[PDB]
């Protein structure tokens, strides 16, 4: 499913993604704009490692979730990538959340560092009611 702008902001809100080890709201959505678009669907095959990157945020499976065919690969979300790919967003957060508590915070995604980092993001939810 592709989630408009401010349904994302309020869906991700409820499942407690707002100030996440003091990531903001809007920071999240900038992530989920750029990774796959707003697209739960999204999948990004990386032929020089032989992983995949699934959903929303994009999540990597070398070492967030199993698809079982990443060479040497690691399930810190302890999830099968499958659930990266449902129109209910839940377990994707809750993985999401998982990566960020590790060192790098937000960092983790170089597509964050990108485009969010030091940018005016205030745009992802103005008028959301967030």
């Amino acid at each position: 499913k592709y989630f408009e702008r401010c349904e994302l902001a309020r869906t991700l809100k409820r499942l407690g993604m707002d100030g996440y080890r003091g990531i903001s709201l809007a920071n999240w959505m900038c992530l989920a704009k750029w990774e796959s678009g707003y697209n739960t669907r999204a999948t990004n095959y990386n032929a020089g490692d032989r992983s995949t990157d699934y959903g929303i945020f994009q999540i990597n499976s070398r070492y967030w979730c199993n698809d079982g065919k990443t060479p040497g690969a690691v399930n810190a979300c302890h999830l099968s990538c499958s659930a990266l790919l449902q129109d209910n967003i839940a377990d994707a957060v809750a993985c999401a959340k998982r990566v960020v508590r590790d060192p790098q915070g937000i960092r983790a995604w170089v597509a964050w560092r990108n485009r969010c980092q030091n940018r005016d993001v205030r745009q992802y939810v103005q008028g959301c009611g967030v």
